[PDB]
């Protein structure tokens, strides 16, 4: 039976015997995402070039996501990549959830018409205290739901919650997300590696060794294929679907990595873990780092379990 | 004030005093690219998943049928077809179109950028059409371009006057001209190639890549980016500048990419944008084919980046 | 704040402390309707005219399938099917839905507005589901409404709390709420019926019409509009006020529009919008169905206009 | 096997050996009609309703106007929406005068019924500096005319000297597909269309005619009646399914209410080219010499035999 994202989430809420606050939050985020998809695809640019005689996309996506999340009456703290401070929703529109999100990841690459996406992660406010940004600083392990939408050749939403990962595809002709892959699990070992090899001179010796093992295999197996789109969502998605490892490791220029923790690392780490994968900083699992700044960055090496173990072994070999 | 692809192509056709045949051909190609864009975006998959109770094949069919219908073609060479398709006599015209309907079709599962590459040579031969009519060097190209289905659908069309990028507005289904007489940056900052095959790279491309991560003059290293979809990687080179290399690595030491419908369109585009495209040994538009599916090595990009590659190449010959 | 048909129905759902059966049924209906809208706007037909080489059945199938799949229906009565469909025991829920999948389908050739009409009852008996659960008088409706595919697509949804109108934004696949707690004008200035039947009208309606063209006093005449598809005509009546009439006539002694999925849904919308709907002899919402495809007379619209019809009607009984 | 509007129009420009200017005008108009259909269908209303935190017929006029000036094919543009004729800037002038109603019946849009765009195109017949007088040509001199109906699907009906051709917009690729070729009207239909409020003000010929239509003298079946109140929807149903449309003169002007240059003449032209008729009661609509760009005219149009039947009872009350 076809199932849409909306009929799936609603039914899952019924099983969960929830009041419907998270379901609203999610039905809101699903509209924000169709609107961002529509804009990314440039529906309307004829008007910008004077067919009849606008905001930069990342400003617009931040506004659509934030406006729909406030109007859901399910949020109290929202953290966005675009905003230096956590937004505390006005009491009238308050609910119990905290939402960390990256509205248009890889937006830099839009001029080059590169895949771009939206990352989000949902924490329940654990405090009984008046909402402050101290409610967003929860470890990834405490996530209720997390996921991403990827605006590629087609638009796909991947939604991860305690039951697992489910992929959903947008049909633009009717504005519905159809369930196309349920209970997605990742390849145990894959054949591809992703990292920006441009930083070769600033790489950590353990990273340096791991790539070489993939280029010139000791046991003279097939060399691993290289791929690096440079937009996190395109890269974790291909890693989920096909398997392999994605690395955005700590390199000398940026000792804590470059990728932000709450809205890029923890959502992706949670997807990867619920699909049978792993995500590690090198030292710990990404989902266990306890955040001290809502915009804190983390190293991330994530992907197919065997491949992350192999990296972790060359890593442990340099302690 | 607005120009659409249709008004541009019709107007250029007028300036050139053409019979209207190449104009009818480019229009058919435009409709095909929109129909492929809608199908790449999965418009209608709810009907597959049973709401009311192949894509690369579809793309090939859409292009084939539209081109035949244009009454502008005599020989059609496709990536999906082992032999050149010769048009029925009634539907014949003077042009030869070589096209890869959906480059990177593998990647559609990972929803990675996909594209339609195409080249148009005029049939100069007096004879009845045959596969040999597709064996003309890229230097004999009348027009070429691609359509990328990346985060938005953009068509890049290059003809004698220069390159022009067009943005598809899906709402009204119209390609609006967004960039005229495009010229690529002289030097770029990104190098693109699959470093997995490092084990099989001839010493010159190995030395080239090293000079990009550890620069002799102490500049900053180039960034690395590799979609693994030629159209995607060449459009980022066209727009952001840089160099793209699918060299002959020992595993497939003739290159991978095909000359008639992959390398020569992107090469023609690069030359009309002020760029360069080489096999290392010679310029890609000049290598005369022996086989419609002949592979070639190709290195293309900003003039000073491709010039830099040629210098380490010649320092190994 | 924007409110969409999805966010609005959820909230009504939580206020009503429902189990979510009806919310799932209304979510299902929403999807079906955006799918029928696309099919009506002829999306994809290029494919049929060979770009690469009956609308009501597809509409019946989209509403039928989305409804069995909601797990909330147990008896479905469509205009298309001669018998009430009984849902399969695994897929049963408590609601009984009567619907006309693409009302006005006969005029789609002439590109006339078309729409979908639905009513939702709640099964009353504990017996095995049968055609008899569908036979409840209109007064017992939990919700009812229609979707008009006109110059834009609109869904009007009446529930006990009131009538609300939603507009489809086709760029994002969302029904945005544009009018909330609609109420109809008390007296209108448009009368709507097929005056071609004049030879067969009973004297009450023949007097009533003459009374609108030649006012017995000296009011301006009422203007006349008859699009010819109930959804288009009753939607104009709701928005602009007036009266719509499709009475019995000798050839249709019992009327022509069907009680269960045409008259009762519109009567419920009229009545919750502060309007009236009558057969002439009794309110449409109070007649008891004996058969599912039963015909009935209906005059509906602004309260003052319908009352003035009822006075000339009773003057001839 | 498709032929699109772009291909049909281009192939036809080539056969007629034109310079290509009429082809640029007609191409420009096709885009403007697709831009309007998107707007009519409410694509984007979420932004107006604040998803991120009449104007429709003024926008329609802006889309048609700016697309035709840029075609470089026009020199005088007469719009319903504008009091005076627009003269094109000397550097963008071509040889065509276009008369158009950019969104016909945009009163019915609240109620969401069918609205449409109507146009007729003329060639400038004199050497003089362009003026409103260039637009003052009887419809007999039209080069091409048509309309676009934004009904349940969007359709463009184009009528040129060779015939009337109906094209359907596939919105999923924005392409007008030729769905029917060289269209001909039925000789006689079974629908009559007019607003019967005016019964009080109807002159005796149309009162007699409509009466013969509901109480048919020869005891045949009576005609059905339909009236949408948007001329595009009403004339289109008349083309497609046959019958008669009337919007006659009465005390609300002895001259009718619809307009000659951009409502009457385009539909009168399409009607004749589909094998139908269009009269003012006295002269064929395509022959009345206009003297003002917003001049009104009575119009009865439709199947040949039906218009001929009205002319018989019209002539009876003179
Ligand atoms: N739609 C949903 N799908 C998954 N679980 C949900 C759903 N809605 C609510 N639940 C769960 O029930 C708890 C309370 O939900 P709620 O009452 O809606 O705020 C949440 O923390 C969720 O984990
Ligand atoms: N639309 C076009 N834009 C660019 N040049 C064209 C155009 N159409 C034709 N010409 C030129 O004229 C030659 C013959 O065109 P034709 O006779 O129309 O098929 C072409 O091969 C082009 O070099
Ligand atoms: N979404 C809703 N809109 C308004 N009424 C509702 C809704 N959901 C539940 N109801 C009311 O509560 C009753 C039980 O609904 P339910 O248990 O979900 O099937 C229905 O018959 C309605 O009268
Ligand atoms: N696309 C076409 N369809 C049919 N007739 C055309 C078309 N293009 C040109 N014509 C005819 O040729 C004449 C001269 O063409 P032009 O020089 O472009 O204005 C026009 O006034 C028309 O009568």
């Amino acid at each position: 039976d076809v199932v849409t994202l909306t009929r799936f989430v609603m039914e899952e809420g019924r099983k969960a015997r929830g009041t419907g606050e998270l379901t609203q939050l999610l039905n809101s985020l699903c509209t924000a995402v169709k609107a961002i998809s529509s804009a990314v695809r440039k529906a309307g640019i004829a008007h910008l070039y004077g067919i009849a005689g606008v905001k930069k996309l990342d400003v617009l996506s931040n506004d659509l996501v934030m406006n729909m999340l406030k109007s859901s009456f399910a949020t109290c703290v929202l953290v966005s990549e675009e905003d230096k401070h956590a937004i505390i929703v006005e009491p009238e529109k308050r609910g119990k959830y905290v939402v960390c999100f990256d509205p248009l990841d890889g937006s830099s690459n839009i001029d080059c018409l590169v895949s771009v996406g939206t990352i989000f992660g949902i924490y329940r406010k654990k405090s009984t205290d008046e909402p402050s940004e101290k409610d967003a600083l929860q470890p990834g392990r405490n996530l209720v739901a997390a996921g991403y939408a990827l605006y590629g050749s087609a638009t796909m939403l991947v939604l991860a919650m305690d039951c697992g990962v489910n992929c959903f595809m947008l049909d633009p002709a009717i504005g519905e997300f159809i369930l196309v892959d349920k209970d997605v699990k990742i390849k145990k070992k894959g054949k591809i590696y992703s990292l920006n090899e441009a930083y070769a001179k600033d790489f950590d010796p353990a990273v340096t060794e791991y790539i070489q093992r993939k280029k010139f295999p000791p046991d003279n197996s097939a060399p691993y294929g290289a791929r690096y789109v440079g937009s996190m969502v395109a890269d974790v998605h291909r890693t989920l679907v096909y398997g392999g490892i994605f690395l955005y490791p700590a390199n000398k220029k940026s000792p804590n990595g470059k990728l932000r923790l709450l809205y890029e690392c923890n959502p992706m780490a949670y997807v990867m873990e619920k699909a049978g994968g792993m995500a590690t900083t090198g030292k710990e699992a990404v989902l266990d780092v306890i955040p001290t700044d809502i915009h804190q960055r983390a190293p991330i090496i994530l992907g197919s379990p065997d491949d992350v173990l192999e990296f972790l072994k060359v890593y442990e070999k340099h302690s």
